[PDB]
DNA sequence: GTATAATGGG
């Protein structure tokens, strides 16, 4: 497939993060959730909703794109809403929004880095019911489920949860296919 | 709650 290639293409110029790259990474995305625990309190807003608007805010400045299986930007007018409230907050919580810029920068980051173990563990579980796109889009998606639940200071790798849970991903998605 | 590492494959 063409858009396929392409997005293969795409990804495998992303390099690979060293040990230390993985921890600090994982370090600002605790604390960017924790920070953003910090701004819903305050604002009253959905922990989410900050942060799918606050990673809208940095997609800017990302490497890939349109990542197949990942949930779409809000509309631009809820983005300019909250992104508003955000902007005009007091003093002491606008170094929490810096926080949660930085931990979606690198939940990004960590992402793209990562979207070829996705494709690897994909190639396994063709001629299943799901095409080799409906594999990546499935695979993503607990690739990003890791992401949210990899807890760095129990000092396994990040493939090493990241695995478990494509697996996860992928496998009930070809169960379902399947009634 | 799910955790060896795994990112061409074995
Ligand atoms: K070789
Ligand atoms: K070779
Ligand atoms: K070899």
């Amino acid at each position: 497939s063409d858009p396929v290639r392409q997005y293969l293409h795409e990804i495998g110029q992303v390099p690979l993060l060293t040990l230390e790259e993985e921890i600090d990474l994982a370090r600002k995305v605790e604390e960017g959730m924790e920070a953003i625990k910090k701004l819903s309190e305050a604002t009253g807003l959905d922990q989410e909703l900050i942060r799918e608007v606050v990673r809208a805010k940095i997609l800017g400045t990302a490497r890939i794109q349109k990542i197949p299986g990942l949930k779409e930007k809000p509309d631009p007018k809820t983005v300019e809403e909250v992104d508003g409230k955000l902007k005009s907050l007091p003093k002491e919580l606008k170094r929490y929004l810096h926080i949660a810029r930085e931990g979606e920068a690198a939940r990004q980051h960590l992402i793209e880095a990562n979207l070829r173990l996705v494709v690897s563990i994909a190639k396994k579980y063709t001629g299943r019911g799901l095409s080799f796109l409906d594999l990546i889009q499935e695979g993503n998606q607990g690739l990003i489920r890791a992401v949210e639940k990899f807890e760095y200071k129990r000092r396994f790798k990040f493939s090493t949860y990241a695995t478990w849970w494509i697996r996860q991903a992928i496998n009930r998605a070809i169960a379902d296919q399947a009634r």
